[PDB]
């Protein structure tokens, strides 16, 4: 490892329905809880030896916390993920979450092409109990910013991005879940996909200490496993990290 190259810096993004809803509309009340959730986080990232040996010491770390206070105004026919509507159905309480993805994705791309990876933080209660979505370890995208031009948007756009919605089926989720979502979608970011099922070493039962982070369903987050990564993980984000710290990692800060 390169101590020199070894953390991606994030920026992290709280849209108006986060700065109300968990941030009780202050800065200080919105900021602090990303600024721990990431802390908690890069503790899993940091303490995971990727190789089982020493390739270790590769974390997370706020660069800068965007906190966008109000909704966006947007022209008829216009929209922007920080708008007051949700899209395509204003009647739902949440937009569709790849559609969202993406336009976070566009509007943020000036931005995003600056940092490793940029990460939306809102709250709004996707269908069918979705918490989260992010590009990479897709069966691309992830850490460091790629551009993909969008023929829609007529611009080019970075797909080092992810999201995290912290309320679902009516009620903000726990401090404990919103950190697993959050590393599961990272996690894709650093280019893991879903432990599968046919992999028992990387989909233990319960009794065995029961499933990673990757796996695709979320359900409990009582279990040992649960906060820690497979060694499906560990071998996809290992090879990850080997291409990608020389591009976008920096030195740890602090
Ligand atoms: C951190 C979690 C695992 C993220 C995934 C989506 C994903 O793979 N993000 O990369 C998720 O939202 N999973 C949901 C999930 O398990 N949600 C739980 C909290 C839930 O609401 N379960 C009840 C739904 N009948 C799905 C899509 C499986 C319903
Ligand atoms: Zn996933």
């Amino acid at each position: 490892p390169d101590p020199m190259k070894n953390t991606c810096k994030l920026l992290v993004v709280a849209d108006h329905r986060f700065y109300r809803y968990m941030g009780r509309g202050e800065e200080s009340t919105t900021t602090n809880y990303l600024i721990e959730l990431i802390d908690r986080v890069d503790d899993i990232y940091r303490n995971t030896a990727w190789d089982n040996a020493g390739f270790k010491g590769y974390g997370i770390q706020i660069e800068q916390i965007r906190i966008l206070k109000s909704p966006q105004e947007v022209k008829p026919g216009e929209k922007h993920y920080n708008m007051a509507k949700s899209y395509p159905n204003e009647e739902k309480d949440a937009w569709d979450v790849k559609m969202l993805l993406e336009q976070f994705s566009f509007d943020i791309a000036e931005e995003a092409s600056k940092v490793c990876l940029a990460h939306l933080f809102t709250y709004q209660d996707f269908d069918m109990g979705t918490l989260g979505l992010a590009y990479g370890g897709s069966p691309h995208g992830g850490v460091c910013p790629k551009a993909y031009y969008s023929p829609v948007g007529k611009k080019n756009i970075y797909l080092n991005s992810g999201l995290t919605s912290t309320k679902n089926y009516g009620k903000t989720i726990l401090t404990k879940e919103a950190d697993l979502v959050t590393t599961h979608e990272l996690g894709h970011n650093f280019g893991a996909e879903h432990d599968p099922d046919g992999l028992a070493e990387c989909a233990p039962n319960e009794d065995q200490g029961g499933k990673y982070v990757m796996y695709p369903i979320a359900v409990s987050g009582d279990h040992e496993n649960n906060k820690m990564f497979s060694q499906c993980s560990k071998q996809s984000i290992y090879k990850t990290i080997e291409s990608k710290a020389q591009e976008c990692f920096q030195e740890r800060s602090n």
